[PDB]
């Protein structure tokens, strides 16, 4: 049974986590559901929407972006469906990994 995995690097660290919920909002803030620490990172970086996996799209829910949108392989994107191998680099020194991993 496959799993959605993030594995994220920041200020903190690298670590894993699960991916379970619908809807998730992504952003160095406590209000954030992830936290990714980082100055380079918004309040509220992102959002990550289960349609099959997830689509993240860049700005906080208000559709309010960053300056340093989701750069993925070089380049800034506004949303895409992340694909299991995904390094989505978010800022320098941050970024999200994304696996389906079986187990």
């Amino acid at each position: 049974l496959q799993e959605h995995i993030l594995i994220i690097l920041d200020d903190a660290g690298r670590r894993e986590v699960l991916l379970t919920e619908t809807f998730y909002t992504i952003g160095r803030s406590p209000r954030a559901d992830i936290r990714i620490k980082s100055q380079f990172v918004s309040r509220i970086h992102a959002v990550l929407v289960r349609k099959a996996a997830y689509r993240i799209i860049d700005g906080d829910e208000d559709g309010q972006s960053s300056v340093n949108g989701l750069m993925i392989n070089g380049k800034k994107v506004q949303e895409h469906i992340i694909q299991t191998g995904d390094e989505i680099v978010m800022g320098p020194q941050v970024s999200v990994r994304y696996e389906y991993r079986r187990r």
